[PDB]
């Protein structure tokens, strides 16, 4: 059948056939007029059935040969004379509306189908999703239109309620009255609740118009809104998107159908609202100007297991104003005063006509159901009685259930409705269990609902005592939330790829994970000894900061409004933003290094980059307070974070405008210096105290309190207890500005005597120079090699892959290595002593020196990078090359289209040479530099020096080069100005930046270097050999100065979040839209003050009778 | 429509046609130098426009292969029998 | 425009339409040229179609990419990127 | 110093646990160089019943508004109660 419909749904086909009254119409012939007239006890006339019981009986007169025996006409039950069939009408209508072809799915099922099968059809066919609450709308029909206002509540309020709370509202269908406001409503406050709110109309077959159209099985049914001049029968209505089309009979019998929305409206309740929700999914009813037989249906609902309850909307009409009016005057739960039977029950007369017999029938259906007001509610409306029927609604569902607060406030979190539950559950008087909000909370972490985990907070929940090891490894395992696919990608890579199916997370698990993510020697607190021994046993399995598990854990877990929740809670707020920076941007390299649908790396790149912006936030926040206790923000130990640093977390992750930052770019300069002020010293005294060492003895230092916020060595924090002589040396040269200095002279002392050697007569053994070069060169390679090893992450892979990517490094390699290879030829050959260069070795050693020496040169630049002007010149000649390279190739390309005709054209006579790829490409090339090569060009002219070049063709060769120089000169060569005009400021913006950051691993690779450049630096590597078969910089703080510094955290990140406010606050944009909406809801009330004096000054006439 | 006209009910082939011959709204007044232009330059003096002359300069406006739904056999056959 | 499915189709289609209705305008004698007013409509309808592209890329990429190849089948087995090609609709 | 458990303040105190005989001066020595406070320009001395329940929209608005102005502008030391219940309740 290829429709789950068809082999389960049915319809009802009434195979028997009755008479009606038995009065043929008129027309005395009666034998026919009974098939033109006699509508069956099913209520459609003989020849409307069809049915093949009853399709070749007319012929003789029907079914039931004559009178039938009166009795007997008194047994049509359709259950023994109405077959199920097969459905024959399911698909798609379609409205004629503006824009709108408003669609649903219509079903038409007999009404005797199982409670279970409709569930399924709504959720598994239709593919709905099951609802947090049903609201089941019920009034009267063709009520004509409500007043302005109350239309607008009851508009705004049904679809907040809907929208908030996923919820399915079950309704009649019929355009008329209920469904028509419902609809109405729906068309009011459409296109933001659009695919949030399922109404689905559970509609008899019998009054529905243009009812042969919907039957067709799986189609896309026409239908209509032209409502049939002529007509009692109803349309559907256009917003429902839904029809239930229950049959057992014809055209009227409107009552087949209510006993199957009852099912619809207990099936539901079997359902728990959410996985980790042990309550059942809600279900409520909304009664607006109802009707006679309303006040009964009322009454079912408060006396089943559990009491659906009511939420009447009076003023609007009669039924809902009549029970409006009789529970209101009621006693607390009973009777009423001295008997007001006499004005309720002329008040129930004037709705309807009911007149003592069943006037009174009524006070006992009006009776039950007032004694249960606790379940009963009423929305007043012109009175912000609850403020529209949202919080009404819901509400309703939470008060009427003699509930506990648990139950009650664990539905708001399924609604994901927090003031519904600050507003009414954590009121005044509210008692509540032991361990109650935390299983709340533990809810709201799963269910990654932040705005409750504030409230449970505010209230009461302290994470120290919630956070606990068995409890945040069931937050790991989840799959109720929002969740990071990756997490188990990550927890594959690290446990050698086993993963077994069930494979329960473990925080040791997690430890390795952040560990990987964060690299290098960080050290979790998952994976270390003291909690291995305690996790494996299992106050002690609480956490002393549970903030910072969580943060990780929202992080992992790809929940970014719940980590910018959790960071603003707890201390060390600037660690834990590059903290976070660093888990996602590590995150992110491993996802797009790897094969997935979805590459959730933008994702976690911008959530990188949102917390390190944070993080850059609060450092220029600490720094616009005070400047030195903002530079010990960067340098003191975090002691929850591996012993790490904020700095060295920020410039783990790339994160360069927070090193490129003024604070750091200080104390930065501040390490430089050392011990020396150079703010009252100059670079003259240094670099003459370099070369007079007694005039290290008259510059001047700084104090210990001058150097309190600069992280030191332990020997330099053991000489400032103490300034005598022998510890003003160890100041001096052990300062990265002198290092720096004492190496730029030996080297430039070392290009001063390599350029005498490279360009003085090279004889048979080295001159004094030559070994004093080769000296530098061999010790200023292992000084490399000890760079590399006393490098970082202990993986010899990674210093490896670190160190070759520098620019200068690669060269240094180069650099170092052909140095080796030209003195391995120049020393090893066999002199000639005829004349020098007769031995090829020789002079290919020298010609390596003449080239080698190139590398020594350029690498100046690396010492001149560190002048605040000069090194972002460096750095953007090289980002300019890079940019400048598809021009470069083009000219390449129009030299080519050159030289190759000229060449051709010019030299015909040519054998294959080597010399054509020169000539070629050599002239050509010269062109681009201003040489014109004026008397080669016409060869054949007199002024000519090449006149033996002059044959058939050389004409054209003149005529060729002007083009070339045109496309040259004057397009190629001004194209890469203009390129470079346009490109400089952004160029020069990202060079500044790029020079900012590399100045943390220049100055700290200073602090690690012996205090002897290379020629002599040999000795103290051997020192430090002896010192390593015979025996970097902390920030020292006390235990006050500790105190103090945790203290200006906190204050700049309060002032940080106050401040941040107080400007979006104090701006137009919110001052404009705050202005906007008070003068709405001011001119609301002006004309509702306008509208009460309109009711004075009436009664100004009235009072004067 | 927002009250109830289907557009689907509404439009048919010879209404079509009046919306394309009328003088009692804003026109295009190159829409009779286009049929002109696909039509061999002839047009008589009432000369009322039909879909198919339509479905030529749709044709041509859109050029490449476009084919319309009116200028194909199918609709040449159900137009001509109305 | 707004009535009716297959909307970004249409914009193009409409686009063409007064992009040639524009052109022989122009290739014609005629007091007013009525061609920076086609010309200006076929630009419109030309922008709805990137403004809804831009928005169903932004909802999913490779559905979006679909409904710029799918035949349309009202519009002479034609497809949307096509008809942008053919009004030289470069943005 | 104490700690509070609430949204994003970990709100601090000063514990002290003296015996009721200790001499005024020890006190005023206690608040001023060990807690480090400034001498305020005024005490406002709060005076009032315990658990009252919760006090009108707007007068609790106005009290709420008017002491923090006046202890705010005037650096006042607001000497209460502490019991959550009443007064410290509402302060
Ligand atoms: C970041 C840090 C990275 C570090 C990178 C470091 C990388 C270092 C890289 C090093 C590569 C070195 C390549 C040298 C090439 C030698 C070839 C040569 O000259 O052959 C000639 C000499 O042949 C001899 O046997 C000469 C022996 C005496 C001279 C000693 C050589 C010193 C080598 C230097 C040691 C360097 C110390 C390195 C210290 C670091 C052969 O030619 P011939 O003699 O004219 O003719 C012979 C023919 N016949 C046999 C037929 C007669
Ligand atoms: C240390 C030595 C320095 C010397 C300079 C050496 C060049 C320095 C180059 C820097 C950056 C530019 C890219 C790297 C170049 C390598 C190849 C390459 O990328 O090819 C590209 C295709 O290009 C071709 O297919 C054409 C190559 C023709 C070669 C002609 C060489 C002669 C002219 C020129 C020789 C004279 C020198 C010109 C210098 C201005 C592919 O690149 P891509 O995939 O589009 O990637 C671009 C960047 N992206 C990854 C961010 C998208
Ligand atoms: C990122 C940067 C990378 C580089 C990228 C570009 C690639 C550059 C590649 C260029 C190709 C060069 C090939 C050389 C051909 C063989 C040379 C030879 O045999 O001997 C010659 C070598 O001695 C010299 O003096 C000439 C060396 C060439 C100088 C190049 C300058 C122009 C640069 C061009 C730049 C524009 C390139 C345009 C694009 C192609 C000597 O003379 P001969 O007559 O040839 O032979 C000896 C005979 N004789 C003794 C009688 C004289
Ligand atoms: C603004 C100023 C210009 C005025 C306008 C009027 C135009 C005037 C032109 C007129 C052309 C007629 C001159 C020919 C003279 C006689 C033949 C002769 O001597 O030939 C000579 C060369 O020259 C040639 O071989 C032919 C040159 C033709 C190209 C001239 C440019 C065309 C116009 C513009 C093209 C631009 C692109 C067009 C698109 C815009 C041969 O002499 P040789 O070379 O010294 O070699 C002789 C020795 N051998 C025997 C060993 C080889
Ligand atoms: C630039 C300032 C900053 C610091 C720089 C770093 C400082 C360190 C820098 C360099 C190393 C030390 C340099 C001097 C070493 C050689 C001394 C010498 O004379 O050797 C040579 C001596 O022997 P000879 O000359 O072969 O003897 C021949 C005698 N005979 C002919 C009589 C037999
Ligand atoms: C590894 C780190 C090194 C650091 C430096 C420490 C080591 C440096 C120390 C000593 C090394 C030098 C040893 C000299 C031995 C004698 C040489 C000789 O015979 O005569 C030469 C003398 O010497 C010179 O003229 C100097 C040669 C080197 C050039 C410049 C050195 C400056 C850099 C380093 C110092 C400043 C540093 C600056 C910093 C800002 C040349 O003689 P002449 O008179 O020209 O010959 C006549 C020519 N005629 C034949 C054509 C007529
Ligand atoms: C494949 C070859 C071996 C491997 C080399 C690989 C490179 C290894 C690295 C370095 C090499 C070691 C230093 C130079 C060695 C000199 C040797 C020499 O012959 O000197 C001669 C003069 O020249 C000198 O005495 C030069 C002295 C200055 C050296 C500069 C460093 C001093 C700084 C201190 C700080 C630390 C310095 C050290 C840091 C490493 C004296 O020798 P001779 O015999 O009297 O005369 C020459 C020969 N003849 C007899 C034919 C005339
Ligand atoms: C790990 C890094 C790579 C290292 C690579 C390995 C490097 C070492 C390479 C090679 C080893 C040295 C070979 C020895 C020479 C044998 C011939 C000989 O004895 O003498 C002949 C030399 O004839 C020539 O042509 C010499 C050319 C030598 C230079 C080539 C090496 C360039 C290295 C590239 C730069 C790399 C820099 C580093 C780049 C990073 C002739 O001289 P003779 O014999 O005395 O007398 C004449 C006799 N005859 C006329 C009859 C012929
Ligand atoms: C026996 C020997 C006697 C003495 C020898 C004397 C030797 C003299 C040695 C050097 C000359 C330069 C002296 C000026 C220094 C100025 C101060 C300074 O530090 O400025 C900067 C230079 O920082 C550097 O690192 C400069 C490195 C220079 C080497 C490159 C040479 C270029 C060669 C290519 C040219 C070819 C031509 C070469 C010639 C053929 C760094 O400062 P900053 O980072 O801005 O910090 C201050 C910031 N503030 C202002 C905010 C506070
Ligand atoms: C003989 C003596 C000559 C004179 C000595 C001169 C010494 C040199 C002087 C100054 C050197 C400048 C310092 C560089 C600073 C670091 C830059 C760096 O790390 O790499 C930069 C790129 O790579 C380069 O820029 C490569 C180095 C450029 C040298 C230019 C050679 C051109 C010649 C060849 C043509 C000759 C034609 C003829 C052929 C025969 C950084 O680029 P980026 O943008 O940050 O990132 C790249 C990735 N991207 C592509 C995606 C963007
Ligand atoms: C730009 C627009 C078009 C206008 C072009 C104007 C056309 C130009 C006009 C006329 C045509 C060219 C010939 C005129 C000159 C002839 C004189 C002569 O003999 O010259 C030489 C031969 O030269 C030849 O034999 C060349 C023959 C044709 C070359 C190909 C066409 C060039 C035009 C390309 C156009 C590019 C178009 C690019 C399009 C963007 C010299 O010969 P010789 O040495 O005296 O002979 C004796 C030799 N012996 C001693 C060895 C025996
Ligand atoms: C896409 C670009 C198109 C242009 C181009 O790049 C690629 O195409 C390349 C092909 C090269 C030639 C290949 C073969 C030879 C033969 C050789 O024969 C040895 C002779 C003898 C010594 O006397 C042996 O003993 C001499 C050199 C020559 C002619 C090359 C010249 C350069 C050329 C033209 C290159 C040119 C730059
Ligand atoms: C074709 C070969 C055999 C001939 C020589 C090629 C030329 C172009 C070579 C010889 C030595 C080379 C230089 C050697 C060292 C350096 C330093 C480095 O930081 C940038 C490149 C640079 C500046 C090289 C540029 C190219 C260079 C000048």
């Amino acid at each position: 059948q290829k429709s789950w419909i068809e082999s389960t749904l049915t319809k009802r086909e009434c195979v028997y056939i009755i008479p009606s009254s038995k009065d043929p119409h008129r027309c005395l012939p009666g034998c026919q007029i009974c098939q033109q007239l006699v509508r069956c006890f099913c209520g459609r006339l003989v020849k409307q059935h069809a049915c093949f019981t009853a399709s070749l009986a007319m012929k003789y007169s029907d079914v039931k040969l004559g009178e039938h025996f009166n009795q007997a006409i008194e047994e049509w039950s359709v259950e023994k004379h109405t077959e199920q069939s097969p459905t024959d009408a399911y698909g798609v209508i379609n409205f004629q509306g503006g824009s709108h072809s408003y669609r649903a799915k219509y079903v038409r099922l007999s009404y005797d189908t199982k409670p279970e099968i409709i569930l399924q059809l709504l959720l598994k066919e239709w593919q709905m999703e099951l609802p947090k609450l049903v609201i089941s709308v019920h009034g009267g029909m063709q009520k004509f239109e409500l007043h302005p206002r109350i239309k607008q509540l009851l508009g705004k309020g049904l679809i907040k309620a809907a929208v908030t709370t996923g919820a399915w509202i079950l309704t009649g269908g019929v355009n008329t009255g209920v469904a028509k406001h419902v609809g109405d409503a729906l068309k009011e406050h459409a296109s933001r609740s659009s695919r949030k709110i399922c109404t689905i109309g559970i509609a008899p077959w019998g009054v529905i118009e243009n009812r042969n159209d919907l039957v067709g099985r799986d189609v896309v049914a026409p239908y209509q809104t032209l409502l049939n001049p002529l007509s009692k029968l109803n349309v559907l209505n256009n917003l429902h998107s839904h029809f239930i089309l229950v049959d057992d009979g014809t055209v009227g019998k409107y009552g087949a159908e209510v006993r199957l929305r009852r099912e619809l409206e207990k099936t539901i309740n079997q359902q728990r609202i959410h996985a980790r929700i042990g309550q059942g999914v809600p279900v409520v009813a909304l009664i607006f100007e109802g009707g006679p037989n309303v006040i009964l249906t009322v009454l079912e609902y408060l006396q089943e297991s559990p009491p659906v309850p009511v939420v009447v909307c009076e003023g609007t009409g009669r039924a809902a104003d009549l029970l409006a009016y009789i529970h209101k005057q009621t006693e607390e739960g009973g009777n009423l005063p001295d008997a007001a039977e006499p004005d309720i029950i002329s008040t129930i007369k004037k709705t309807f006509n009911f007149g003592q017999s069943e006037a009174v029938h009524l006070f006992q259906t009006m009776m039950e159901c007032m004694k249960k007001k606790e379940l009963i509610t009423v929305f007043h409306i012109g009175s912000e009685d609850h403020q529209d029927i949202d919080v009404a609604i819901l509400t309703a569902l939470l008060k009427g259930t003699n509930a506990s607060a648990f139950d009650q406030l664990i539905l708001t979190l399924a609604w994901d409705r927090v003031d519904i539950a600050k507003n009414h559950v954590f009121v005044y008087g509210q008692q509540w269990l032991v361990g109650s909000l935390e299983q709340a909370m533990l809810d709201a972490l799963v269910m990654d609902r932040v705005s409750f985990v504030k409230l449970l907070i505010e209230n009461g929940v302290s994470m120290h005592k919630f956070l606990t090891i068995p409890r945040l490894e069931e937050l790991y395992n989840t799959k109720q939330g929002p969740t990071n696919p990756m997490l188990f990608h990550l927890i594959r890579d690290v446990k050698q790829g086993n993963l077994p199916p069930g494979y329960k997370i473990t925080l040791i698990d997690i430890g390795l994970v952040i560990e990987y993510l964060m690299g290098g020697t960080y050290r979790c607190t998952y994976t270390r000894k003291r909690f291995r021994l305690i996790y494996n046993s299992l106050e002690t399995k609480r956490f002393p900061y549970p903030l910072n598990e969580l943060l990780i854990w929202a992080c992992l877990m790809k929940r970014q409004v719940m980590a910018r929740f959790l960071w603003q809670h707890g201390e060390e707020s600037m660690a834990k933003a590059l903290v976070a920076c660093k888990i996602y941007r590590s995150m992110a390299y491993e996802a797009k290094q790897s094969d997935l649908v979805d590459d959730t790396s933008e994702e976690l790149k911008q959530y990188s980059n949102d917390f390190g912006q944070l993080a850059v936030e609060l450092l220029e926040q600490s720094f616009r307070q005070d400047e030195t206790m903002a530079m010990k923000l960067l340098t003191y130990e975090l002691k929850n974070w591996s012993n790490s640093t904020c700095l060295k977390l920020a410039v783990s992750s790339r994160l360069r405008p927070f090193v490129a930052h003024t604070c750091t770019q200080m104390l930065l300069s501040d390490m430089w210096m050392g011990r020396l002020n150079m703010r009252k010293n100059s670079w003259y005294k240094v670099i003459l105290s370099i070369l007079v060492p007694p005039a290290i003895l008259m510059l001047e230092y700084k104090t210990k309190a001058e150097m309190s916020h600069i992280p030191q060595s332990q020997d330099a924090h053991q000489m400032t207890m103490e300034l005598p002589i022998t510890r003003k040396f160890y100041a001096f040269y052990h300062a990265p500005i002198v290092k720096f200095w004492f190496n730029t002279l030996a080297y430039l002392g070392f290009l001063m005597l390599y350029t005498f050697v490279v360009l003085v007569k090279m004889e048979q053994l080295p001159s004094v120079q030559e070994w004093i070069v080769i000296a530098y060169i061999f010790t200023y390679a292992i000084e490399k090699v000890r760079e590399v090893f006393m490098s970082e992450a202990g993986k010899i892979s990674q210093k490896i892959k670190v160190w070759f990517s520098d620019y200068f490094n690669v060269s240094d390699t180069i650099a170092i290595i052909s140095f080796f290879v030209g003195f391995g030829l120049r020393f090893g050959a066999k002199w000639n002593y005829i004349n020098a260069y007769d031995n090829h070795v020789f002079v290919a050693g020298r010609l390596i020196y003449c080239l080698n020496i190139i590398f020594w040169y350029v690498r100046l630049l690396d010492f001149l990078a560190v002048n605040q002007q000069a090194g972002p010149y460096v750095m953007m000649i090289g980002k300019m090359v890079a940019n400048m390279f598809y021009i470069v190739v083009i000219m390449a390309l129009v030299l080519l289209s050159f030289g190759v005709p000229r060449k051709a054209i010019l030299y015909p006579h040519e054998e294959p040479s080597w010399s054509l790829a020169k000539d070629i490409v050599f002239h050509p090339y010269w062109m681009i530099f201003g040489e014109v090569y004026a008397y080669e060009i016409d060869v054949c002219a007199n002024d000519s020096t090449l006149p033996t070049i002059c044959g058939p063709g050389t004409w054209l060769t003149p005529f060729l080069q002007a083009v070339y120089l045109f496309v040259q000169y004057i397009i190629m060569v001004n194209l890469l100005i203009a390129f470079f005009n346009n490109v400089y400021l952004q160029v020069k913006a990202i060079s500044n930046i790029v020079w900012k950051y590399q100045r943390y691993h220049f100055i700290m690779a200073y602090h690690e270097k012996p205090v002897l450049p290379p020629p002599l630096i040999i000795l103290s590597h051997i020192v430090s050999l002896f010192c390593c078969v015979c025996k970097g910089p902390k920030l020292f703080l006390t235990e006050e100065d500790q105190k103090k510094l945790h203290d200006f955290e906190e204050q700049c990140v309060e002032m940080y979040f106050d401040e941040k406010d107080d400007k979006f606050n104090s701006g137009s944009e919110e001052r404009i839209r705050v202005t906007f909406e008070r003068v709405e809801q001011m001119s609301i009330q002006i004309k509702e003050v306008g509208d009460r004096v309109n009711y004075i000054k009436r009664s100004l006439q009235s009072l004067d009778s």
